[PDB]
């Protein structure tokens, strides 16, 4: 499993290819059988096709920034959880949602597991 | 189960009383069963008087003071997420440790599972 280290590296890299809106690299970074709960209560996105279609689906369009707004916290074995924010336009309203994220690694180094903890509550009116 | 809202209240309340070493009712928080992982990847402690014991271990000394530093995250099945900041000493030197506690609360708004995100690579001097 990546160490904890590598975990902040790689859950701060996965935030810069939201960010840039890569898709493909995003989708490269799961694991072909990993599971997405994003926001964290909803049924499960399962597998690498159906993730591609769920990243496409929330970046492919208007245009989307997302950044860190504190240090990734890495544990010992493969999981992390990072703070961050994502900026987009809804309907002609500049938004801001708070977001974090909570990663589980395999020994491969590629996402097992990931979960989204927002809801509208974490949403604001918010230029860019 | 409490609202996103409620859950983002309670999680805020949990972090003031860390930071006035209120252990009495930070454990009142965790309903009577729960479960703590602190740090995330350690087995998990049971109970309110094992999670007393261990938060006395912790806060015990009294110089240890949090802060969140972010919102807390909520989502619509009680369960909720937050970035925070403890101070305390290491080494005989201040030190500064970040850290999200992922918590679900039951259906009485008590904490049945908290998970404490932190490793060395959050420790700065
Ligand atoms: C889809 C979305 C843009 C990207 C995004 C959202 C929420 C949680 C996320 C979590 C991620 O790890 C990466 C991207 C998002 C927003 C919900 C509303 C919106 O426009
Ligand atoms: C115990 C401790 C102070 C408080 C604290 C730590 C780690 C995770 C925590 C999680 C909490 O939800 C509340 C308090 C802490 C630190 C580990 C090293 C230290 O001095």
């Amino acid at each position: 499993l990546p160490t904890a280290q590598e975990v902040q590296g790689l859950m701060a890299r996965y935030i810069e290819l939201v960010d840039v809106g890569d898709i493909e690299a995003i989708v490269q970074m799961y694991a072909d059988d990993a599971t997405v709960e994003d926001p964290f209560g909803q049924p499960p996105i399962h597998g690498r096709e159906q993730i591609a279609a769920f990243y496409r689906q929330g970046l492919g369009g208007g245009k989307v920034r997302a950044c860190l707004t504190g240090p990734v916290r890495a544990s010992h074995n493969g999981c992390g959880a990072m703070p961050f924010r994502v900026e987009m336009v809804w309907n002609g309203q500049p938004c801001a949602l708070d977001v974090i994220d909570v990663m589980r690694f395999d020994e491969h180094g590629r996402i097992q597991t990931m979960q989204a903890y927002w809801s509208e509550v974490n949403l604001s009116v918010r230029e860019p």
